[PDB]
C-alpha cells in the first residue's frame, strides 16, 4: 500500500516473491508457474517494458501484476497476477486489480483479457466475481504438461 511501477533495483524482491507463490501454488496442487515461466526475463521485460506493477511499502511487495497497454490498442491483457500467500486472506489481490481496471477504464479501453490453469479454481472463482467470462481454452507453449488454460474477458465499463 500503494500502487507502482516496479523499479529494475527489485529483482531481488519480486524474484523472492514468485518463489514464494510457486510454492504455494504447487503444495495447493496448482499447475500454472514453473522454474522458468516466470522467470528473471520475463520481469526484466516487464520493467523494461513499464508494464509491471506492484501493491508494495517501503522493501515489502503484497501483490503483483503485469499489465499490457499497447499502442493504440482497444484492450488490455492481465497477465502473471499473483499475490504473497501471507496478504491472500486481505485481499490485497482484488486492490491491485480495481487500481488497474481503473487505469484501463479512463484510458480508453473497453475490454480486459486474462487466463488461468484449469487447476487454478482460486483464479478462476475470481475473475467470474470481477465479471470476466470464460471463452475459450488453449495450450500454452513450454507448459505443455500442464493441460488446459482457459481464456476471459471483461467487457470494461
Amino acid at each position: 500500500m500503494k500502487i507502482r511501477v516496479a523499479d529494475e533495483k527489485e529483482l531481488p524482491m519480486i524474484l523472492q516473491f514468485l518463489t514464494e507463490v510457486k510454492a504455494y501454488m504447487d503444495v495447493v496442487g496448482i499447475t500454472q508457474w514453473t522454474k522458468d515461466y516466470p522467470s528473471q526475463g520475463d520481469i526484466q521485460e516487464d520493467i523494461t517494458k513499464k508494464r509491471l506493477y506492484l501493491l508494495v511499502h517501503e522493501e515489502m511487495i503484497f501483490s503483483m501484476a503485469t499489465f499490457c497497454m499497447e499502442q493504440e490498442q482497444d484492450f488490455v491483457w492481465l497477465k502473471r497476477f499473483a499475490t504473497s500467500p501471507n496478504y491472500i486472506a486481505k485481499g490485497y489481490g482484488s486492490l491491485l486489480f480495481h487500481e488497474l481496471e481503473k487505469r484501463a477504464v479512463w484510458e480508453g479501453r473497453r475490454k480486459m483479457y486474462a487466463q488461468t490453469n484449469h487447476t487454478n479454481h482460486r483464479m478462476i472463482r475470481f475473475f467470474e466475481s470481477k465479471g470476466f467470462t470464460k471463452i475459450h481454452e488453449s495450450l500454452q507453449m513450454n507448459r505443455l504438461d500442464f493441460g488446459s488454460f482457459y481464456l476471459y474477458v471483461k467487457e470494461l465499463e
